[PDB]
């Protein structure tokens, strides 16, 4: 759309008021011209045909319940763009300011969100297992980060490289949640998962075992479902990332924490410079050690904490 940049206001899934960047041309569109080549949010109208219609509103006010998921998908994609640019100096997911597109209201009672190779897609949930998925900032950032990975390491979505793919998206979605200071934690999907049960989440990085996921390589899933456990074995790497950042003793192995910022810096560097499509856990270990070496020196505590963390989860 070609028009005048302006700012509208709306209410998100959680009932929170926020300002969003829109474009005016007869109607007000969910098109943010301030970031790279634009952030665009579309209405999929309960269908599966993508992307749907660029979102149009008559008055630049988005307070209707049907507006909520589009408000959040549009605002959280802006925050994620900002985290990448400000923190890692990367312009959009491809590093060249590619337009970011998201579609909301996909299908009926769809309990998921995904990156389709070209855009982000968000279900509205069935109302009990999930509420509309774009209401969680870690969900939005997990999604966008799959674009990032797709353009950098290119990790295949299966087996070890696929669980690394999943871990990366969980790691940066959590860093983006802390970056926005939106009640941050080391859990995934908590804000949108099982609206009737408090205190749970889809996955835990601090304790993957809480929901049954492995927190040690010896407990890795060797089967076939979920593309060989991409969403299951990612718990081994999540726990490793959580220990590097926060510290702790796990299975008897002690890790001194180096904090969040350094964790994001070493992972980003491994992602963009050393990981390949077919990297396995042992290769991620080498890539992370080499990144921390590049950045802090071989004899750094940073390098020491990375080795400890991987020895704690049984990776190498
Ligand atoms: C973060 C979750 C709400 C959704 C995510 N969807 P994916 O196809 O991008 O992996 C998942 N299943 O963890
Ligand atoms: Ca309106
Ligand atoms: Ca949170
Ligand atoms: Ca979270
Ligand atoms: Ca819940
Ligand atoms: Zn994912």
């Amino acid at each position: 759309i070609t028009g005048t940049s302006t700012v509208g206001v709306g209410r998100g899934v959680l009932g929170d008021q926020k300002n969003i960047n829109t474009t005016y041309s007869t109607y007000y569109y969910l098109q943010d011209n301030t970031r790279g080549d634009g952030i665009f949010t579309y209405d999929a109208k309960y269908r599966t045909t993508l992307p749907g219609s660029l979102w149009a509103d008559a008055d630049n006010q988005f307070f209707a319940s049907y507006d909520a998921p589009a408000v959040d998908a549009h605002y959280y994609a802006g925050v994620t763009y900002d985290y990448y640019k400000n923190v890692h100096n990367r312009l959009s997911y491809d590093g060249n300011n590619a337009a970011i597109r998201s579609s909301v209201h996909y299908s009926q009672g769809y309990n998921n969100a995904f990156w389709n190779g070209s855009e982000m897609v968000y279900g509205d949930g069935d109302g009990q297992t999930f509420i509309p998925l774009s209401g969680g900032i870690d969900v939005v950032a997990h999604e966008l980060t799959h674009a990032v990975t797709d353009y950098t390491a290119g990790l295949i979505y299966q087996n070890e490289s696929g669980a690394i793919n999943e871990a990366i998206s969980d790691i940066f979605g959590t860093l983006v949640e802390f970056y926005a200071n939106k009640n941050p934690d080391w859990e995934i999907g908590e804000d949108v998962y099982t609206p009737g049960i408090s205190g749970d989440s889809l996955r835990s990085m601090s304790d993957p075992a809480k929901y049954g996921d492995p927190d040690h390589y010896s407990k890795r899933y060797t089967g076939t479902q979920d593309n060989g456990g991409v969403h299951i074995n990612s718990g081994i790497i999540n726990k490793a990332a959580y220990l590097i950042s926060q510290g702790g003793t796990h299975y008897g192995v002690s890790v001194v924490g180096i904090g969040r910022d350094k964790l994001g810096k070493i992972f980003y560097r491994a992602l963009t410079q050393y990981l390949t499509p077919t990297s396995n856990f042992s290769q991620l270990r080498a890539a992370a050690v080499q990144s921390a070496t590049d950045l802090y020196g071989s004899t750094s505590q940073e390098v020491a904490s990375v080795k400890q963390a991987f020895d704690a989860v049984g990776v190498k």
